[PDB]
């Protein structure tokens, strides 16, 4: 009796009432800019899955202003080309979804500019491949920038005119990622690569297993499946998702709820607060691809039940409503970080993550 389209809309209204800045065409300028890109993704995906165009004018406004040359990275020349490859990647994938929503080639073109910009920091000369996250310094090849890159080139292999260079890049990037060692012995992805002092060989740095690094990779593999019709991409994706769902690996509580490793210590910072909903949206993409590739009705049923289980927990334990007034009639729902633990306060990243979970259930 829970309607995920209605709750997604109420969560987007809450996001807007507390965090949207009209004069800036952005949410929460006091929060990292890439998380406005994630938020835009969630709003776009709500519209795609539900069929609403309620927020289209707002999204267009955000795109128009945020595509301008960034005051902190003018040499990027706008179009979301930023001072880190992952920041660019979040907006690039938002533009892929906006293209999917509208069919407007402008958004696809932006994604193509973003891919060419990110590729500049791919090297074969360290780690046999992959790109750096930190453009100014070039010290870290990490999971998230390389997952976003992979999902972007794979997305373009299905949509762009010069589709075969993107397919070759996606297949080579997946080959590199699989061979990097970041996917560990329980099929989960650690934070990134360290580099050996004497030898230049790279290895899994054993930094934490973050939920969004188990999620963006699933979307990439789903796009590789669509570009190739090779289910072995779905089989790898399902292995990573199945590891997340397994309570033995500690991302899934004994209540069956998705749980960031920092929640226990109450230490989730502004980045980590958004991670879970990015995983959920990507898990929904995997579940749709698996159910479509198979005649069995129970196909992808575990992923769908998982998202449902998480949705009901967040709805019941992690929710607070804006108090309407005589003057401001704004309504919506607000959310904290723990999809099981109690609501203490809302932040823009926490809210974006919550919207992601509802949209994953539409
Ligand atoms: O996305 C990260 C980005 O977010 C902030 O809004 C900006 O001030 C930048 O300095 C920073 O690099
Ligand atoms: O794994 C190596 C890596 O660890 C840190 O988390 C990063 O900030 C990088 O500067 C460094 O190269
Ligand atoms: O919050 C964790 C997050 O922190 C930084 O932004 C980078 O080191 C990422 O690789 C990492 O996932």
């Amino acid at each position: 009796s829970l309607n995920s389209t209605g709750l997604a809309q109420a969560a987007i209204n809450g996001l807007n009432a507390r965090f949207y800045e009209s004069s800036n065409a952005r949410w929460s300028s006091d929060e990292p800019w890439w998380i406005s890109g994630v938020a835009l993704t969630m709003v776009i995906e709500y519209m795609r899955r539900s069929g609403s165009k309620e927020y289209l004018d707002q999204v267009e406004d955000v795109i128009e202003v945020q595509r301008q040359p960034l005051s902190w990275w003018p040499s990027g020349e706008g179009e979301f080309r930023a001072d880190a490859t992952d920041d660019t990647g979040w907006w690039a994938l938002a533009m892929v979804r906006m293209y999917d929503l509208t069919g407007n080639e402008d958004y696809l073109n932006i994604s193509i500019k973003d891919e060419a910009y990110m590729r500049q920091w791919w090297t074969d000369t360290e780690c046999g491949g992959g790109l750096y996250v930190d453009i100014q310094d070039l010290t870290y090849k990490n999971a998230i920038a390389n997952e976003l890159y992979l999902k972007l080139v794979a997305s373009l292999a299905n949509r762009a005119p010069n589709a075969t260079i993107y397919l070759d890049r996606a297949q080579q990037a997946w080959t590199w990622f699989l061979g990097s060692g970041m996917i560990n012995g329980v099929n989960l992805i650690n934070d990134g690569l360290a580099r050996d002092s004497n030898t230049g060989s790279c290895y899994n740095n054993r930094l934490p297993v973050w939920t969004y690094n188990q999620g963006v990779i699933l979307g990439a593999l789903v796009e590789l499946y669509h570009a190739t019709k090779d289910e072995s991409y779905l089989l790898s994706a399902q292995a990573i998702a199945d590891a997340v769902l397994s309570p033995s690996n500690g991302l899934t509580s004994s209540s069956g709820v998705l749980t960031e490793t920092c929640e226990g210590s109450d230490s989730c910072n502004q980045d980590q607060q958004v991670f879970k909903g990015v995983f959920a949206l990507n898990l929904a993409e995997l579940g749709d691809a698996v159910a479509g590739a198979s005649s069995d009705p129970d196909a992808g049923q575990d992923y769908r039940e998982y998202l449902d289980t998480n949705m009901q927990s967040m709805y019941a334990n992690d929710r607070s409503e804006i108090v309407p007034t005589l003057f401001d009639s704004s309504t919506g729902d607000l959310y904290d970080v723990s999809w099981s633990g109690p609501f203490r306060n809302a932040t823009m990243p926490k809210q974006a993550s919550a919207i992601g979970l509802y949209v994953a259930n539409i």
